[PDB]
């Protein structure tokens, strides 16, 4: 006897699938413009166990942070599950990247140095992610980015996993400075390092650490992202690190 669906309006559709659908919404009182995530309970129970999706919005609630989606609550009916989120106006990096190809060093930086401080908070939570992709980074009003609520996708590839994760070994906070060199490497090239044309050749790759510049990288963003990807978790640098790092304090506007 909380929120209910009945005390928002609907907008337009963001997305459709599977899983749900996600539409743009203004709480009737309030009129404050949001996303509402709508899951059907028959998917979530039938594989996605509810289990795995569920405390995780507790979990998620409690982040606070400008560079992480917030989740402001959550509710539900007989058929399905409905997740209050911010809205983030902009877009996802995904996109922003299909447009431009590549992203510039000042923009790269910038967009690194906003990640390292969202996962720094995380870390000081206990919360670590299991890779992110473009397609899970959205864009605030400012042009900030956004980590979004890690799961409930509405329908991540070998492309962005660890080789401790792939292989079946065990993995812990280090998993997110990996994600940070895929994502360096991503943005300045227009493409994720490892990339092939089989999964076979991708893991390999990945395995092996195996991964080459092109021509125009600069030496500091080549010195970044070699000491992000490192086979040993060990031996990648904490985060306090990256954000010092001569390439990124060079580039980046905060």
């Amino acid at each position: 006897r909380q929120w209910a669906l009945e005390d928002f309006e609907i907008g337009r559709p963001l997305g459709k699938g599977k899983f749900g659908n996600v539409y743009l919404a203004r709480e009737k009182q309030s009129k404050f413009i949001l996303a509402l995530k709508v899951l059907f309970k028959a998917q979530l129970e039938k594989a996605g166990v509810e289990h795995q999706l569920r405390r995780e919005v507790e979990i998620q609630s409690h982040l606070r942070h400008p560079n992480i989606l917030r989740l402001y609550g959550y509710f539900h009916d007989a058929t399905r599950v409905y997740l209050i989120l911010e809205y983030a106006p902009l877009g996802t990096v995904y996109r922003e990247l299909q447009k431009l190809s590549k992203f510039d060093e000042q923009r790269t930086a910038t967009y690194i140095t906003e990640l390292a401080n969202a996962l720094s908070y995380c870390h000081s939570k206990r919360v670590i992610h299991r890779d992110i992709k473009p397609e899970n980074l959205l864009l605030g009003s400012a042009g900030e980015l956004k980590i979004a609520d890690f799961g409930w996708s509405v329908h991540g590839t070998l492309d962005y996993l660890p080789p401790e994760m792939i292989e079946g070994r065990m993995h812990d906070e280090k998993v997110d400075l990996w994600s940070l060199g895929v994502l360096c490497y991503e943005f300045l090239v227009g493409k994720p390092p490892f990339e092939a044309n089989t999964y076979q050749e991708t893991y390999k790759r990945i395995s092996r650490v195996e991964f080459t510049f092109p021509d125009f990288v600069t030496e500091g963003a080549r010195d970044l992202i070699s000491r992000l990807l490192k086979h040993n978790p060990s031996q990648r640098p904490m985060l306090r690190e990256v954000l010092e790092h001569p390439w990124i304090t060079a580039n980046s506007s905060k």
